[PDB]
RNA sequence: UAGAGUUAAGGUGCCGGAAUACACGCUCAUCAACAAAAGGUGUUAGUUCAUCUAGACAGCCGGACGGUGGCCAUGGAAGUCG
């Protein structure tokens, strides 16, 4: 359809669906703001308070989003229950461990994304991130 | 108790007798003429070391990249809170 400026912002995985910046920036645009929080409350459903956007572009009074813009909620979702953490493992805290066939599926997912040379090499980039959320490979 | 012979403590630009001398040197502020914590592109030298044609350093001039909003504090955290 005709669609105008696909509306990127900063935002938690719990705003976008609710009420607040959800409704305002669609609203004298001319959507329907309830039936686009329905859709984007499939994503901040399961991605529960994690760095994650969605693109509310303003088509035939419709919208539909669900994004996750970097290595943000897949991570998390690797460790199968995906809230954040709540900081670093080196306390008396942690989270848990993701197996090997599981971070590297995020690496065989961004090569498309990241250019990588070898399979080799955002295997290691993204386990920098696997002991980064309090987990680990195993 | 007195005139000579020789010199201490200390002086010679001038009031007021005696170098406006000699050699080398930082510095010329009239320094010379009190004062600490605490501090400085005046200005000079020695020693040790980073650094150097294996292109020191400054000014002027650029590339501000893909993954990507990496991850996580938190109501939110965004390279840019921990």
């Amino acid at each position: 359809p005709n669609e105008v400026k696909y509306l990127y912002l900063r935002a938690v995985g719990g705003e976008v669906g609710a009420s607040a910046a959800l409704a305002p920036k669609i609203g004298p645009l001319g959507l329907s703001p309830k039936k686009v929080g329905e859709d984007i409350a499939k994503a901040t459903k399961e991605f529960k308070g994690i760095k994650v956007t969605v693109q509310l572009k303003i088509q035939n009074r419709q919208a539909a989003a669900s994004v996750v813009p970097s290595a943000s909620s897949l991570v998390i979702t690797a460790l199968k229950e995906p809230p954040r953490d709540r900081k670093k493992d080196k306390n008396v805290k942690h989270s848990g461990n993701i197996q090997l066939d599981e971070i590297i599926e995020i690496a065989r997912q961004m090569r498309d994304k990241s250019f990588g040379r070898t399979l080799a090499s955002v295997t290691k980039e993204i386990l920098g991130t696997a002991q980064s959320v309090g987990c680990r490979v195993d």
